[PDB]
């Protein structure tokens, strides 16, 4: 987290989980899951999948830290919750910014 | 952690830490710190700091994680002690891929 970009802050889709007690427990504590994610700038990724899968790896890491370090916890349905909200975002993300970076104008 | 790798458990280096408080926690905790690391492979990677920051990243990630689902934690000196614990590892690993890899036989 230093050659790290933190995207803004974005709306929010209301993730789909087939399982209901996942559907259930996301809804309930839904504001601990994260709003913004960090990544590493487009430029330096070949595909969308490359993008995603460091940017959630990087967000749930930096997630999970902030939470652990202030005495809290995660528990298993919690972290299958936040890698599929943080996919979601992660994947918006590539698509704003791969398109501004393949923008060609001029 | 699906196109990751998990290097061997290898015997840890007493690392220094020149903060004493940070040396007496890291001695008195030393247990919980991890022993193996994950990665992904050296082909992957133009330098050392490229692989070696994705190994922490994706170790610190994975070894929070799991103590977290167990319902325990880690302090902010817990983290910068393990960040560096894990740091180590990951630049061992690095020479024996990066070599291992690069070995010409033949």
């Amino acid at each position: 987290l230093g050659g790290y970009m933190l995207g803004s802050a974005m709306s929010r889709p209301l993730i789909h989980f087939g399982n209901d007690y996942e559907d259930c427990y996301y809804r309930e504590n839904m504001h601990r899951y994260p709003n913004q994610v960090y990544y590493r700038p487009v430029d330096q990724y070949s595909n969308q999948n490359n993008f995603v899968h460091d940017c959630v790896n990087i967000t749930v890491k930096q997630h999970t830290v902030t939470t652990t370090t202030k005495g809290e916890n995660f528990t298993e349905t919690d972290i299958k919750i936040m890698e599929r909200v943080v996919e979601q975002m992660c994947i918006t993300q590539y698509q704003r910014e791969s398109q501004a970076y393949y923008q060609r104008g001029a």
